[PDB]
């Protein structure tokens, strides 16, 4: 409705149009997360049947085929409908979702297309970062750049599990951006810093943590 | 070792690729009609997610008792996703309805209509009594005036795969939300024999031998049973 009523009165109209297909896979994703929390949390406590338990993977499959069904239908709307409308801010804002949306079918995915899928988010994520780099006016501390950065690190730390470089990559994401200072920081910025700082005190300690990543 | 099912969703891909660039490449003139492609695969989507949620709906409530918890968070998201359905179809609906004349193509305006009692099906699915019984009957509606569209304009109708996924729509609405699947397969039947009774021994679409084969299949499960 907020973004309806926009549209019906193009640049952050593409911007506003791809956070609402970002919303379309995390929601889902959201939901299957919560779901799995309680399963994990059920079955440590209960045996249950093998009637229930099929009914419970029944459930997961039909979740995590909606995740691909979307995540599917939002890359192909952004190459095919958006990318060659977009100026260079939208454009990487785009090239960073699609890294997540790779991220996203890589977590559901195995095998080969697994693999296929963290390959093409670590080539999205390191194109998106380079193209911020490039246009982008105190780019270390920009909020898109530290969004990208910080899903980027994710993906190192789990997908790709090198734990301790995905904590190198956030503390000298951290460093750049503090050195950047003087040239206050938007509130997007310092948003990005705190989850930074948050997951890199869980990883120093031995922990993979809550793996926090951008809320855009 | 479904090699069907890494076909079947592919399918699926396809039909949201369909979706938008119908929506978005047969207008005479959009960012909204984007919108209301990609909310219509949207509610596809969460409808999608759901669907063991609702045909294991029995055993699910009986594990509520030994299992609250769990079965709580299970029935939470269910009506949140159903409330989504609810209110993001008639989004889409609405955005239909103000731009269905810009579409000059008699096809494209058929296909919106098609969609619409797609929306009205889903929300049929969800509503109950009498605003259940009113969403089948604006559904039946959309459905005869996109059937009767596609009878007008369309060439060689009914070999058509918009017409016949129209037909197959329909069938669906006939035999679960209308609880008449002996009308239903008939119904199919009908729209088998008329298609065949179309085409030398010329090749039908890939499209049209997809929708044949699924009213073929529908109906045999049917008769035999």
């Amino acid at each position: 409705k907020d973004v309806i009523k926009v549209l019906t009165e193009d640049n952050s109209l593409i911007l506003l149009l791809a956070g609402s297909l970002r919303n379309r896979v995390t929601s889902i994703r959201n939901s299957l997360k919560s779901i799995k929390s309680q399963e994990e949390k059920l079955r440590k406590e209960k045996s249950l049947n093998n009637e229930f338990i099929q009914v419970i993977e029944d459930i997961k499959r039909d979740f995590e085929e909606s995740i691909l069904l979307e995540s599917e239908d939002v890359i192909r709307i952004i190459d095919d409908n958006l990318l060659m409308y977009s100026e260079e801010g939208a454009r990487a804002f785009c090239i960073k979702l699609k890294g997540d949306l790779m991220r996203y079918k890589a977590e559901i995915l195995k095998d080969e297309e697994k693999n296929q899928c963290i390959k093409q988010a670590v080539e999205f994520y390191e194109d998106a970062l380079q193209r911020e780099r490039s246009f982008l006016e105190k780019y270390p501390s920009d909020p898109l750049y530290l969004a990208t950065i910080l899903n980027y690190t994710i993906l190192k730390y789990d997908l790709l599990g090198n734990p301790e470089g995905a904590m190198k990559f956030a503390n000298r994401a951290i460093q750049a951006a503090e050195n950047s200072r003087s040239d206050q920081f938007s509130e997007n910025t310092e948003k990005l810093l705190k989850i930074l700082r948050d997951n890199v005190s869980q990883w120093e300690q031995g922990c993979s943590g809550l793996l926090t990543s951008a809320f855009f």
